């Protein structure tokens, strides 16, 4: 399986998450929050280690809201991106739905409101490692790549400027 292999060199050195919990699940939710924070910290890390420390992440007290920045560097030049999601209340089972809302009309590959439009393929993929994926993995293997085409694609077309800073 080439899919099995791709997403294997992406996430293998991600801490794989365990807790079947979700943000109404009280003790067990405070657990899988702490898996989703080692998470976090140790691909924040590795993409430090890699020259490819692409975004910061924080959430409110309970976990529920999350919030941060991404960057993406096209032609040497660094762009930064606010970015945003709420938890479902059947996380981890299925998948949030981040949103970059400056982006909001500007991608054919967006719904309407901001939230990114992943492949066919990221959800089922999703779906057979549940509850071993968290966030460090929604943003390497959802956002991450969604970033590598959208972002050249609107820098070409005249949509993104870099602002002369």
């Amino acid at each position: 399986s080439m899919a099995d292999e791709a997403t294997r060199r992406v996430v293998s050195e991600i801490p794989v998450l365990k807790t079947n919990a979700g943000p109404r699940d009280r003790e067990l939710w405070v657990q899988r929050l702490k898996e989703e924070y080692q998470s976090l910290i140790r691909y924040v890390e590795n993409n430090k280690n890699a020259d490819n420390d692409w975004f910061r992440l924080e959430s409110n007290k309970e976990g529920t809201r999350w919030f941060g920045k991404c960057w993406y560097i096209h032609d040497l030049l660094k762009y930064e991106f606010d970015i945003e999601f709420d938890i479902p209340i059947t996380y981890p089972t299925t998948a949030p739905e981040i949103a970059v809302p400056e982006l909001d009309g500007k991608s054919a590959k967006m719904y309407r409101g901001g939230k990114i439009c992943l492949t066919d393929h990221f959800k089922p993929l999703w779906a057979r490692n549940v509850p071993k994926f968290g966030l460090a993995h929604l943003m390497a293997l959802g956002l991450g790549p969604w970033l590598a085409v959208e972002i050249p694609d609107l820098i070409q077309k005249g949509v993104i400027h870099h602002k002369e800073k």
